[PDB]
């Protein structure tokens, strides 16, 4: 709904301004880089650069970035996913200059020293060690994508394999950074109470001078997942866990597909909200699961509709899967009430306008669509969403929720 | 009883192994082993080790493309090649009179092979055909490939040496030149000569053609570091293919690396379970119940963490799950320790006969040495026969219960 103005610099750095209205803004730097741009053996680098991006540059010390942003009362965070690496500072419009100055300092001026690479690697090694190896939901998450994808880089989670992390080199990281953190592969997004013309010329002051690597184009990943040809399963026995978990995922179209809208709605009906089907049946009523939810991941390439449930003590994961399937079979039968379709539709209207208030929520929307160049899909989202009928939620259900596209993972003691 | 040998390492790190056979006349085999396979590849650039097999018979400094074969055939020789997970292997079958020319031809392709773009481009289309025909559109081939995709997740054994189609499709000449010049160094190669020929003649002739060949640099060949995590439970995958009509099954159990002590028992287990016309899979699945048209086992002795593999293709109107239910029932029967003394004895008497039959053929002896040389495990090879004949039933049952657990099982169904 909100209007936007975009301009492209001579180096390829796309600048996008979204005027919003109380001085509060968020300045984003997006990199069209994810773990999907990695290769098995040298994975996890996409996430490693997130840690390294806040290290010493030419004019900044090893922690000077996080200290300068703290000085004008701003907040800074960063995240790397499958398809995008995103940095952002949320502050007032008064600090729009220094924020752009800071981000430019880390783009075309960032140097990765050895005495910074070594200490940070063993840190990420611990992040792998304690958030995937010795973590219930984390291990299930990683092992699922190991099973659901065989060839495409979605074979692994942005954290990457442990041995990969252990065998990184400074050269490997510099090559990955220099190639993928080029101005041509980046986007500057500013959202909040700021002037679009003011943002453009001020972005030019810090980014027009920065240059790219060569003239060649960014290497495009070619590892396309072959169509899934039947159910894949994997059971994971791991000491350290006590409860029994299960992940059920169905193969789902790429980002720009028309059916992604109905899927998003299916997620909010099945396992998203205090009144979802999973929460009501498995958690509330039958009390089989302590936690149960769904998430229609909107990955750039061939994505996946994900179910995750961690049952109560002494409850097998085969019972969880059997009951989730039971719900899905009731779904494919067309058992959706008008009230359910209505409640999800009115809750979407509510959640939408609530996000238009905060600049941080708005920038999150565009960021996911800017990197895909599907802004037209963003603007037409609500109109296509509210015009959804039960027929649409059932067509999509019977379309992608087949066992032949299913990937099931059991987590047992 | 195993043939004595003499080894010599050249100044460039090339190993030369001569295995004379007096009880043979004229016939020899000239082997060139490269310590390279699909295990030295990376996903995105897989199947390259196999591509090099095709390109190895193209033009060199002195030879035109295919002139290698023409020359070999001219002196009535036979030259085959094969790439596996761990080892790339070339050999010429001929007489000792052609030992010199054979060594010349192999030196001609080792440190003198030029990889022209006009040779790489058409040959890739060929190996692209080899992929679609014998994997993308082949029952046993697709099953073989999809199995290793499931059984292994991280280690390069995730794929068979044919590689992924898109990998093949996205190769570059630079990629292949990098791979070849790195992995086909003399320091990474072994020249093996078996048959009726003098060792000192083998050495001086190999020194003649290979001693002057240079390496790429001084730093050692990169060792793969992607070790497969211990399998933490059963893994399954169903493959629906249009071309198929009968249902197939692949049941594999994780197994120790090449140089392990239990490998001999594993070999013995395969001899008992699914090899020969007297195996359990034959006279129970194929014969007594007529459930499968084909059924066999293979203890793959891969360099890194290996796999014991059961493969069965059912008769019409027989589901793949029915095949799995039966082979498991055999394994449970096996794990109960139900092996007759008569059964164990038949395995040992057949192993004797095959061994003495192999000592008569230079081709057989070469094949034995080739696998153990690339692993530097000749001691294991010599000690094999005695270890095999000292196997008790208990050894077979211990090894069975040790590795044939569902938590290390990988199962792939081929439908419809
Ligand atoms: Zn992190
Ligand atoms: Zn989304
Ligand atoms: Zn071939
Ligand atoms: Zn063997």
């Amino acid at each position: 709904l909100p209007k936007h103005e975009s301009v492209t610099l001579k180096n390829g750095l796309q600048v996008v301004s979204v005027p919003l209205k109380t001085g509060v803004i968020e300045v984003d730097v997006l990199y069209k880089v994810g773990s999907r741009n990695e290769v098995m053996g040298k994975s996890g680098i996409a996430h490693m650069l997130e840690h390294l991006n806040f290290k010493s540059t030419k004019n900044l010390k090893a922690g000077e970035f996080d200290k300068i942003v703290k000085r004008f009362g701003g907040v800074s965070n960063a995240s790397t996913s499958f398809d995008i690496t995103r940095y952002f500072i949320k502050t007032s419009e008064a600090n729009l200059d220094k924020s752009l100055e800071l981000f430019a300092e880390t783009m075309g001026s960032l140097n990765l020293k050895e005495d910074e690479f070594l200490p940070e690697r063993q840190v990420v090694a611990e992040e792998r060690r304690w958030r995937t190896d010795n973590s219930p939901i984390g291990m299930l998450y990683f092992r699922f994508f190991n099973t659901a994808y065989v060839y495409h880089p979605y074979h692994w989670t942005p954290i990457g394999f442990m041995d990969d992390i252990q065998n990184w080199t400074l050269k490997d990281i510099k090559k990955f950074h220099s190639l993928y953190y080029q101005p041509k592969n980046a986007i500057v997004l500013v959202v909040g109470d700021v002037n679009s013309q003011k943002v453009f010329e001020l972005t030019k002051k810090h980014f027009e001078s920065l240059k790219n690597l060569d003239e060649k184009a960014i290497p495009t990943p070619y590892m396309k997942e072959p169509k899934q040809d039947g159910a894949r399963t994997a059971v994971v026995h791991k000491d350290g866990v006590h409860l029994e978990w299960v992940a059920l995922g169905y193969k789902v179209p790429a980002f720009k597909h028309k059916d992604q809208v109905a899927l998003d709605a299916l997620s909010k009906l099945l396992g998203e909200g205090k009144s979802s089907w999973l929460q009501s049946e498995l958690v509330d009523k039958k009390r089989l699961a302590s936690q149960a939810f769904s998430h229609n991941m909107q990955l750039q390439d061939e994505s996946v509709f994900l179910f995750i449930a961690g049952g109560n003590p002494n409850i097998k994961a085969e019972a969880l899967q059997k009951e989730i399937v039971a719900l899905l079979e009731k779904l494919k039968k067309g058992e959706i009430t008008q009230a359910e379709l209505d409640k999800i539709k009115i809750n979407q209207k509510a959640d939408f306008i609530s996000n238009l208030e905060s600049s941080s929520d708005v920038a999150g929307l565009f960021a996911d669509y800017l990197v895909q160049n599907d802004l037209q899909g963003l603007t037409d989202y609500q109109q296509q969403f509210l015009d959804l009928k039960v027929s649409d939620l059932v067509r999509v259900a019977n379309e992608y929720f087949k066992d032949t596209q299913s990937t099931t993972v059991f987590l047992k003691p």
